[PDB]
C-alpha cells in the first residue's frame, strides 16, 4: 500500500480536480504520458448528492448516495474509458474514496441525487448500496447531538459525524465489505490506488480490515502480486490524541503540516525564512518519508468546512505557489502531488476571503470541458497549474533525479539557498530582497545547462537562462528577486 505503482521513473501524482473522466483521458494521452506524469487523482467517482437550487458545490462531492459510478464528471462507461486510456500510456489513476460517511443526515433540506437512486438521510435508507439505520454509528456515538463536538477527542472524531455527515459503523463485516466491493470493482477495472477520504475519523483497525479485502491490482497492467497505493488522509497538527502514526500500517499518510509550514516560512511569518528548510523533512518532526503524501496546498478550496492549516495563492501568491511547488519537487521528502484548480471568485471580507459557494465550471449540472489555448494553458476556467511551464518542468526534474541524494546544501543565513539532487539536479532559490549572485558548488558534471523555470530545451538548445557548469563542478547563478519566478532549476537532461 505504500508504493505508488507508478511507472519506473514517473514520480508525481496530479490532482485534475472535478475534472471529466473523458477530459482525463486526453489529457493522459496529449499531456501527461508525454510529460512524465505518474498519475492523476480524480475526484470521487460515486454517485452523490445534489442539492435543488442548482448551485453545483465542490462539497456535493463528498456527500455519497451509492457507489454507482455517476457523477457530474460522468458515468461508468466513461470511466472505464479513461482508466483505460490513462494506463495505456503509462499514467495511472488514484480515486478519492469517500467511506467513513454517507449525505449530510439533514439535506433534505432540498436535494435529489446524480444518478437518480433514492435515499433517505432521516431514516438512513440508501437502497442503491443497501445501507440501513443498523449500518451507521447513531448509537456508538456518545454526544448528545451525535456530531463530533470536540474535534481533537479520539472517540468523537471517530465515532460520530463529521459536520452532521452520517457515519458508517466501520466495525461491521458487512459495511466493511460493501466499501470493498466498490473499491474492488475499481481496482479491476484498472485504478491503482486511493485517497482514503477523513481517515482521522475512523479507526485504523477498521480501515485495515477494509483493505485486507482489497484486490491486487489489474494484472494487464500492473505486475502480479501489486497492492493498490493507500494514502489516507489525516489532519495531524501536533499535540492532539490522534497521530499519524497511528495509521502507517495501513498506507501513506498527508503530511500537512508539509503544505503549512512550506507556506508560513516562504511567507516569512514570524520571522521564518527559507535557510531554516536545511532539515526539510523528518528534521522537522514529519512523518517519515515512505509514509509521506505532500502537496503545498494545504488546503485548497478553503471555505468554512475545515479545521487545520491553510494557505490560498493569486498573483504575487502564484509567485510563491511556484516557489513552493518548485521547493517541494525538487526535495526528495515524500511522494508528491500536485494540484490543478480551477477559477472561483473571492470575497475579501472575514478577515481573509469568504466567497464560498464554490463549485466547477459546469455545463448545467455536468462539469465544463477543459479547453486548450494555443500557448497551452487552459481556458473555460480551469487553471491547469500542471500546464504551468515552471511546475511542468519541476514534475519533469523530479523524474530525471529519481533516487538521487540530497546534497550540496547552501544557504545564506536568510532566505537564499540551494541544494543538489547528486550528479543529475541542482536547484537555487532567492527569496530575500535582494538579488542573489554567486558561485556555488554542484554536484554536476561541466557543461552548458538550461534553467528549466525560465524557459525550456528546446532542439539542442535553451529558451531562457543558461548556467555554465565548470569542470570542478561550481557554477554561477544570478537571480534578482524583482524576477517573476525568484528560482533557478538545471539537471541531467536539461543539459546541451
Ligand atoms: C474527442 C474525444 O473523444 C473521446 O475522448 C472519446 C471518449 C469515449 C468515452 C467513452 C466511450 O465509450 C467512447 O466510445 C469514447
Ligand atoms: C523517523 C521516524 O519518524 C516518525 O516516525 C515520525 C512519526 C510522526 C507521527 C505523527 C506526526 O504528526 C508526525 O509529524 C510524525
Ligand atoms: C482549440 C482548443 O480546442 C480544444 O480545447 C478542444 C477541447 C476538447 C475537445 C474534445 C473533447 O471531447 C473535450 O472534452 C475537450
Ligand atoms: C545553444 O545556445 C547556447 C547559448 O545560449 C550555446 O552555449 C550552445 O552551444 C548552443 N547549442 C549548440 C548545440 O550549439
Ligand atoms: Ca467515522
Ligand atoms: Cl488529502
Amino acid at each position: 500500500q505504500y508504493s505508488p505503482n507508478t511507472q519506473q521513473g514517473r514520480t508525481s501524482i496530479v490532482h485534475l480536480f472535478e475534472w471529466r473522466w473523458v477530459d482525463i483521458a486526453l489529457e493522459c494521452e496529449r499531456y501527461l504520458a508525454p510529460k512524465g506524469f505518474g498519475g492523476v487523482q480524480v475526484s470521487p467517482p460515486n454517485e452523490n448528492v445534489a442539492i435543488y437550487n442548482p448551485f453545483r458545490p465542490w462539497w456535493e462531492r463528498y456527500q455519497p448516495v451509492s457507489y454507482k459510478l455517476c457523477t457530474r464528471s460522468g458515468n461508468e462507461d466513461e470511466f472505464r474509458n479513461m482508466v483505460t486510456r490513462c494506463n495505456n500510456v503509462g499514467v495511472r489513476i488514484y480515486v478519492d474514496a469517500v467511506i467513513n460517511h454517507m449525505c449530510g443526515n439533514a439535506v433534505s433540506a432540498g436535494t435529489s441525487s446524480t444518478c437518480g437512486s433514492y435515499f433517505n438521510p432521516g431514516s438512513r435508507d440508501f437502497p442503491a448500496v443497501p445501507y440501513s439505520g443498523w449500518d451507521f454509528n447513531d448509537g456508538k456515538c456518545k454526544t448528545g447531538s451525535g456530531d463530533i463536538e470536540n474535534y481533537n477527542d479520539a472517540t468523537q472524531v471517530r465515532d460520530c459525524r463529521l459536520t452532521g455527515l452520517l457515519d458508517l459503523a466501520l466495525e461491521k463485516d458487512y459495511v466493511r465489505s460493501k466499501i470493498a466491493e466498490y473499491m474492488n470493482h475499481l481496482i479491476d477495472i484498472g485504478v491503482a490506488g486511493f485517497r482514503l477520504d477523513a481517515s482521522k475519523h475512523m479507526w485504523p483497525g477498521d480501515i485495515k480490515a477494509i483493505l485486507d479485502k482489497l484486490h491486487n491490482l489489474n494484472s494487464n497492467w500492473f505486475p502480479a502480486g501489486s497492492k493498490p497505493f493507500i494514502y489516507q488522509e489525516v489532519i495531524d497538527l501536533g499535540g492532539e490524541p490522534i497521530k499519524s502514526s497511528d495509521y502507517f500500517g495501513n498506507g501513506r499518510v498527508t503530511e500537512f503540516k508539509y503544505g503549512a509550514k512550506l507556506g508560513t516560512v516562504i511567507r516569512k511569518w514570524n520571522g521564518e525564512k527559507m535557510s531554516y528548510l536545511k532539515n526539510w523533512g523528518e528534521g522537522w518532526g514529519f512523518v517519515p518519508s515512505d509514509r509521506a503524501l505532500v502537496f503545498v496546498d494545504n488546503h485548497d478550496n478553503q471555505r468554512g468546512h475545515g479545521a487545520g492549516g491553510a494557505s490560498i495563492l493569486t498573483f504575487w501568491d502564484a509567485r510563491l505557489y511556484k516557489m513552493a511547488v518548485g521547493f517541494m519537487l525538487a526535495h526528495p521528502y515524500g511522494f508528491t502531488r500536485v494540484m490543478s484548480s480551477y477559477r472561483w471568485p473571492r470575497q475579501f471580507q472575514n478577515g481573509n476571503d469568504v466567497n464560498d459557494w464554490v463549485g466547477p465550471p459546469n455545463n448545467n449540472g455536468v462539469i465544463k470541458e477543459v479547453t486548450i489555448n494555443p500557448d497551452t494553458t487552459c481556458g473555460n476556467d480551469w487553471v491547469c497549474e500542471h500546464r504551468w511551464r515552471q511546475i511542468r518542468n519541476m514534475v519533469i526534474f523530479r523524474n530525471v533525479v529519481d533516487g538521487q541524494p540530497f546534497t550540496n546544501w547552501y544557504d545564506n543565513g536568510s532566505n537564499q539557498v540551494a541544494f543538489g539532487r547528486g550528479n543529475r539536479g541542482f536547484i537555487v532559490f532567492n527569496n530575500d530582497d535582494w538579488s542573489f549572485s554567486l558561485t556555488l558548488q554542484t554536484g554536476l558534471p561541466a557543461g552548458t545547462y538550461c534553467d528549466v523555470i525560465s524557459g525550456d530545451k528546446i532542439n539542442g538548445n535553451c529558451t531562457g537562462i543558461k548556467i555554465y557548469v565548470s569542470d570542478d563542478g561550481k557554477a554561477h547563478f544570478s537571480i534578482s528577486n524583482s524576477a517573476e519566478d525568484p528560482f533557478i532549476a538545471i539537471h541531467a537532461e536539461s543539459k546541451l
